[PDB]
C-alpha cells in the first residue's frame, strides 16, 4: 500500500486518500481527531487533547458536522443549501482535514489553516467551498482546516463558572492551533510558517487569535475575510451571556451555577437547538445567540479595548469585504425582501428595516441611520431604498467594522492589506439585486474554478488564479505581492495616511483610496457619542 | 418755476418734488432722490412705528440722496474698497425715512411694472443710497422704475420689549411696509404701475422680503418676491419675544437705565450714538452671524415664528426668486474666527477648525458640534489645512444661507408657489478680497443692478454681457413671474424648483445649467437631523 498516503503523528498513524485535481493528484488526510469528543460530561467544557491509538486510523472521509441548527428558509434551494451540513450532525466532531502536494514536499512548504464562518451557530470544514485541493496541487501550499464547536454546544457561557466557563469553541480552534505546531511537519508543512485565515465568523475567529496571547504563538499571518472581532455581532459580554444562558435553560426546563449547566448536560442536542434563535434581546437580522463572551480569560477585554492599545509590530494582515455585504442577510428577516422578487421596498419598509439591521438602536438614532443613508434627490426611490437598506446592514456589521480593525492594526505597528471583492460569479443562484453578497469571494480563494465540469467561465479561472497567488504569496511572505512580477499593478500596504485598498475584479488591480471614510467615521466615531448620550 | 426742465417736477401726495437728470451709459434716467415717506422718528417717535409724512409746502427738492439711518460703521480694514462699499455713504441721522425713485427719462407712456430694493446689512447696518444699490442702469436699460427706501436699523429699527406700547418691535419693517403703503399710492406719478410690485432684496433685505410674505398686511402692497441670499426662517433672522426682552433690558443697563415704560423713556433720553457704541455687547455667545437687535416673533406682524408659517401658509398665488452664491461663508470668518484674514490664505489647523465650528454654530450643544465637524470633515484629509478652511467656510454657509434658502424653496414650491432657485458662481474681475473667498456673500449685487455697464469701472466686456443677462432675468420675471425670455426658446430655459425634481441654475459667463439638488444631503443634515439633536438634549 502507497507510502505517500501513510503518516505517522504524534498520537498514531494515518492513511490518507489520493485525491485528483485538475493537473495532478494531491494526498488528503480527512477526519483526523484533535480532541476528545466532547460529549456527555465534557459538553460545554474545554476540549482535550486525543488519546493515542493502536493501528493506522483511517483519514479518507470527512468526519460528522458539529451539532448545529440547519437552514429552512428557502428548501432545496442551492444558494442556501451550498452553507448547511453534507456530512451526519454529531457533538463528536472535533475533527480537523489536511491536503498536501503529491508527492509530500521535499522542504518545508508554508501552512494556511482555515476557519469556516456561520455566525459562531453553523458551519463545516468539509463543504464543497472549502475544498483544499487545489491550493495544494496548483499552488505547492499545505492547507489546514477544523472543526469547531457553534451554537450553545460552542459558545454557551455561565461566566466565571468551571463546567461551562465560555469561548470552547475557540479553545476547539486553539488546539487544532497547536497540533498543527506538534505534528504538521511529519506532512512536509512548516510550522514556522502558518497564516490563519477565515471568512466572517471565521475572519472574527483569526482576529480572536490574534488579540490572545496564548494563540500568538502558533500562527505568523492572518487573513480576515469580512469579519472583524470588533463590531456589534462578534463577542457579547459576562453579563449577557449569562442571561441567554440562563434563559435557554429555563426554555427547556432546566432547573445554582453547577445544578443549573448539570441539568442542560442531560438534554438531547436538538432540544438546545429548537430554542437556539429564541434568546435574541431585541428582533434582528446579523445578530446571532451564542458568540464568543468577553471573559477575562481567552478575551481580557474587549476587542475595542484590545485592538486600541495592544502592540502588533510583528504582524501581517490581508483584510476585505465584498461588495455588498448586507444584502444575503436582509431574506432573512427584513419585511419586502425575498430572493424571488425584486425587493423594491417603500420609504416605510425602509424605515422600519434600520430598527432591524440596527437592533440596538434608539430611536435617534435609527433617525440619525435613515437621514444619512437616504439619497435625497430621490427619497421615495424604491431601487435606492433597498440599496440601502442593504449599504446599512453591511456597513454596520462588517464594512465599517473591517475599516476600524485594519485603522487600528496599521497605526498600532502592523503591515495591513485590504481589499474590496467585486466580481460576482457566473455560477451565483441569488438574484441580481444582492450582487456580490457574503461569502462569495471564498469559492475564488479556494480556486473552484479551475475544476472544469462546475461551468465557470474562463476568465473567472484565471482571476481564480491571481487571488490564489495573492493569498499563498501572503502565506510565503506576509506581501500579496509576486516577488517575480514587474506588472506595475502592485498592491500597497493600508496606511491611516493614505487608506489604500484594491479592488479584486476580472480587470486588473485598481488602487482606491478610504474604505467607505466618510460612511464609516458616521458609525465608527459618531454613533457610538449618540447613543450614549 | 420757469427755466426748469419739465419731466423733473412731479406731484406725489405729500407735495410737489423737484428731480434730477442722471447719465446713464446709454441715456438719461429721471431720479428722485431723497422723498420722505414717514415722519422722522426722532425724539419721543424713537423705537415707535413710523407715522406718514405729514404733506410740506413749496417743491421739495429731490436730487441728492438723503441721511443714513444711525449705525454702527465698520473699522475693521480702514480705508479698503472690500469694506467701505458698504459703508455708510451720507450723513448718520435719526432723522433717516427717505427713499428714492429712478425712471426713464421721458417718463414710460405705458404703467411700467416696479421694483423695490431692501438693502441688507444684517439689520445692523445699511443705506439704499450705497453706489451698488444704483437705479440708473435698470431704468435706462430694462425701462423699469426702481424704489429704494431706507429703513431703520439696529436698536433704534428692531429694540423691542415685547408686549409694550412704546416700543413694540419691528418697527423696522413697519417702516418698510409704508413705503410699500407709499408705492401704491404715488408710483402712478412716476409712470410705475402699482399692480406689478415686485420686492428684491439680499440678505437682511432678502429676510425681510420673507417677512412681508408672511404677514397679511403686507401682502396687498405687492405681488413678487425675490430673495437673494437670505430668509426669514434660519438662524439669525427672527428671536423670540424672550430674547428680544432680553437683549433690550441688558442694553438698558448697559448704557444706565435700569415697568417698561420707564426703561424706554430713560433709553429715550440717550445720544444715538451711546446705543450703537453698546449693540455689539448683548450677544449671548462669541458668535458670527449673529445679530444683537433684529424682527422679534411678536404675535402681531410674524403671527409665529417663520419655520411654523412657511410649514403652514397658502401661497398659490406667489411666484418668488430664490439663489445663493457659491461662498455664502467665506466673508463673515475674517471678523471673527481665529486663523482667518484677507491678507494671507487662511490655513488653518484641526484645532481651529473645531474653535470655529463652535462659533459659526454658537447655539449648537458639544454633541452637535461635533456632529457638524464629523460631517464636514474630509476623512481622507482630516488635517489638509486648505480642506478645513473650505470647510469652514462651508459650515458658516450652510447654516445661515445655503439651507434657510433650501429649505424655504422646498417649503414654498410643495404649497403652491411658482419658485425659481440659482447659485451665482461668477467672481468679479473687479473683487479686491482674496482669491480664496470664492464668489463672497453680496457680490452678485452689483451684477443685479447693471453696474459693468459703467465704462469707467473696469469690467470685462463679458461681466458687460453677463450683467445686461441678469437685468433681463430679474426684469422678464417683475413683468411676468418668469425669468425667460417669451420671444426666446433658442437659448436655454430655467425650470421652476419643484419639491420632486429640485432643479436650479447655474448663473456664470457661460449659458444657464440646469442642476438638481440644492446641497440636497448636507442641507438634510441642517434642516432635518439637527433640530432633532437640538431636541433631545
Ligand atoms: C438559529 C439562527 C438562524 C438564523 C440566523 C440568521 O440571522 N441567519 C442569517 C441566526 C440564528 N441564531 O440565532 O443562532
Ligand atoms: C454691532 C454689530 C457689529 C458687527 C457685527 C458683525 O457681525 N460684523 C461682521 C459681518 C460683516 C454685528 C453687530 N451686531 O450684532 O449688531
Ligand atoms: C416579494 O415576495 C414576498 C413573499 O412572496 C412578499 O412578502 C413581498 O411583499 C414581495 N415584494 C414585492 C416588492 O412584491
Ligand atoms: C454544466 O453544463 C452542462 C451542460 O451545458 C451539464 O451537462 C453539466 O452537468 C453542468 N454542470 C454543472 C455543475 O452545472
Ligand atoms: C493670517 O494672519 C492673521 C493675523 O495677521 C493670523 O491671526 C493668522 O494666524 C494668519 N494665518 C496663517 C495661516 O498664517
Ligand atoms: C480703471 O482703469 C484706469 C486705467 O488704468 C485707471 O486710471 C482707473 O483709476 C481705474 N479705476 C478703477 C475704479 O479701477
Amino acid at each position: 500500500e502507497d507510502p505517500q498516503l501513510l503518516v505517522r503523528v504524534r498520537g498514531g498513524q494515518l492513511r490518507g486518500i489520493r485525491l485528483k485535481a485538475p493537473g495532478g493528484p494531491v494526498s488528503a488526510f480527512l477526519g483526523i481527531p484533535f480532541a476528545e469528543p466532547p460529549v456527555g460530561s465534557r459538553r460545554f467544557m474545554p476540549p482535550e487533547p486525543k488519546r493515542p491509538w493502536s493501528g493506522v486510523l483511517d483519514a479518507t472521509t470527512f468526519q460528522n458536522v458539529c451539532y448545529q441548527y440547519v437552514d429552512t428558509l428557502y428548501p432545496g434551494f442551492e444558494g442556501t443549501e451550498m452553507w448547511n451540513p453534507n456530512r451526519e450532525l454529531s457533538e463528536d466532531c472535533l475533527y480537523l482535514n489536511v491536503w498536501t502536494p503529491y508527492p509530500r514536499p521535499a522542504s518545508p512548504t508554508p501552512v494556511l489553516i482555515w476557519i469556516y464562518g456561520g455566525g459562531f451557530y453553523s458551519g463545516a470544514a468539509s463543504l464543497d467551498v472549502y475544498d483544499g485541493r487545489f491550493l495544494a496541487q496548483v499552488e505547492g501550499a499545505v492547507l489546514v482546516s477544523m472543526n469547531y464547536r457553534v451554537g450553545t454546544f460552542g459558545f454557551l457561557a455561565l461566566p466565571g463558572s468551571r463546567e461551562a466557563p465560555g469561548n470552547v469553541g475557540l479553545l476547539d480552534q486553539r488546539l487544532a492551533l497547536q497540533w498543527v505546531q506538534e505534528n504538521i511537519a511529519a506532512f512536509g508543512g512548516d510550522p514556522m510558517s502558518v497564516t490563519l485565515f477565515g471568512e466572517s465568523a471565521g475572519a472574527a475567529s483569526v482576529g480572536m487569535h490574534i488579540l490572545s496571547l496564548p494563540s500568538r504563538s502558533l500562527f505568523h499571518r492572518a487573513v480576515l475575510q469580512s469579519g472583524t472581532p470588533n463590531g456589534p455581532w462578534a463577542t457579547v459580554s459576562a453579563g449577557e451571556a449569562r442571561r441567554r444562558a440562563t434563559l435557554l435553560a429555563r426554555l427547556v426546563g432546566c432547573p445554582n451555577d453547577t445544578e443549573l449547566i448539570a441539568c442542560l448536560r442531560t438534554r438531547p442536542a436538538q432540544d438546545l437547538v429548537d430554542h437556539e434563535w429564541h434568546v435574541l434581546p431585541q428582533e434582528s437580522i446579523f445578530r446571532f445567540s451564542f458568540v464568543p463572551v468577553v471573559d477575562g480569560d481567552f478575551l481580557s477585554d474587549t476587542p475595542e479595548a484590545l485592538i486600541n492599545t495592544g502592540d502588533f509590530q510583528d504582524l501581517q494582515v490581508l483584510v476585505g469585504v465584498v461588495k455588498d455585504e448586507g444584502s444575503y442577510f436582509l431574506v432573512y428577516g427584513v419585511p419586502g425582501f425575498s430572493k424571488d422578487n425584486e425587493s423594491l421596498i417603500s420609504r416605510a419598509q425602509f424605515l422600519a428595516g434600520v430598527r432591524i439591521g440596527v437592533p440596538q438602536a434608539s430611536d435617534l438614532a435609527a433617525e440619525a441611520v435613515v437621514l444619512h443613508y437616504t439619497d435625497w434627490l430621490h427619497p421615495e426611490d424604491p431601487t435606492h431604498l433597498r440599496d440601502a437598506m442593504s449599504a446599512v446592514v453591511g456597513d454596520h456589521n462588517v464594512v465599517c467594522p473591517v475599516a476600524q480593525l485594519a485603522g487600528r492594526l496599521a497605526a498600532q505597528g502592523a503591515r495591513v492589506y485590504a481589499y474590496i471583492f467585486e466580481h460576482r460569479a457566473s455560477t451565483l443562484t441569488w438574484p441580481l439585486w444582492m450582487g456580490v453578497p457574503h461569502g462569495y469571494e471564498i469559492e475564488f480563494i479556494f480556486g473552484l474554478p479551475l475544476d472544469p465540469s462546475l461551468n465557470y467561465t474562463t476568465e473567472e479561472r484565471i482571476f481564480a488564479q491571481r487571488l490564489m497567488k495573492y493569498w499563498t504569496n501572503f502565506a510565503r511572505t506576509g506581501d500579496p505581492n509576486d516577488p517575480r512580477d514587474s506588472k506595475s499593478p502592485q498592491w500597497p500596504p493600508y496606511t491611516t495616511a493614505a487608506q489604500q485598498y484594491v479592488s479584486l475584479n476580472l480587470k486588473p488591480l485598481e488602487v482606491r483610496r478610504g474604505l467607505r471614510a466618510q460612511t464609516c467615521a458616521f458609525w465608527n466615531r459618531f454613533l457610538p457619542k449618540l447613543l450614549s448620550a
